[PDB]
């Protein structure tokens, strides 16, 4: 995350790290159940020889705060039983960018441990909308990962817009959100983690970071994957 603060300990406690075999921490992702979390889909793609695709080579972090505290109190790790990739997912346009992990053993809700809301399919989160986004991307674009869990405030940008700031690559599936006058965008790393929209003190995930061209760039907003276009193939493969 560019842009943003520290979070506090404790404070967006569905937010997981995803680490690679021998990688450190690489993408993000969210907690929905016990037993299920929600990423993108090309976080977990073969790509220069690394099997990104083989769930053996994860280990999930939920609870975490700083990477460099993974044996914190409140910590829970966890090994992936499998990896569910979009069956639309395409790799050069980043349509359909959602995956689902399956946890090899149930999380146990904690203080620091807790899962997001999903929205129905009806559910709308209108352009001009404030909600955050959440990761341990970089901080600066060709800079490196935030050890301490960030967090940034952002606005949702009408379709029309992201499509002409961004053009032949917008589909249905995708929203932009940040700022038209940048400063504030998620980053390398933080693909696969939550927009968490926050209303009355309800929570729900609005989206799913999947790409941006640099990151906080003038008139380059990130995007990210639509969330409620998907509540029914969640339930249908993961029964939640
Ligand atoms: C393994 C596999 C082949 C699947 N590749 C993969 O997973 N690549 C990841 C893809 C996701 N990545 C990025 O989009 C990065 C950083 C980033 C990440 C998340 C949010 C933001 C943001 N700003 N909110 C920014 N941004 S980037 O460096 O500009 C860059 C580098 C490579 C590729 C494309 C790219 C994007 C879109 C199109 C479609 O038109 C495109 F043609 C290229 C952008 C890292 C790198
Ligand atoms: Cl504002």
């Amino acid at each position: 995350v560019v842009g943003g603060t520290d979070a506090d300990e404790g404070e967006w406690p569905w937010q997981v790290s995803l680490h690679a075999l021998g990688q450190g921490h690489i993408c993000g992702a969210s907690l929905i159940s016990p037993n299920w979390l929600v990423s993108a889909a090309h976080c977990y793609i073969d790509d220069r020889g690394f099997r990104y695709s083989d769930p053996t080579q994860w280990t999930a972090f939920l609870g975490l705060h700083d990477q460099s505290q993974r044996s914190a109190p409140g910590v829970q790790e966890r090994r992936l039983k499998r990896i569910i990739s979009h069956p639309f997912f395409n790799d050069f346009t980043f349509d359909y960018d959602i995956a689902l992990l399956e946890l090899e053993k149930p999380a146990e809700y904690s203080s620091m441990v807790r899962p997001i809301s999903l929205p129905d399919a009806s559910h709308v989160f209108p352009a001009g909308k404030a909600i955050w986004v959440t990761g341990w991307g970089h901080t600066q674009y060709g800079g490196t990962g935030a050890l301490i869990l960030q967090k940034g405030e952002i606005r949702v940008i009408n379709q029309t817009t992201c499509e002409n700031l961004l053009p032949q690559q917008i589909t249905p599936r995708m929203m932009c959100v940040g700022f038209l006058s940048g400063g504030v965008d998620s980053c390398q790393g933080d693909s696969g983690g939550p927009l968490s929209s926050v209303e009355d003190g309800r929570i729900f995930q609005a989206g799913v970071v999947s790409w941006g061209d640099g990151c906080a760039q003038r008139n380059k907003p990130g995007v990210y994957t639509r969330l409620p276009l998907f509540r029914d193939w969640i339930k249908e493969n993961t029964g939640v």
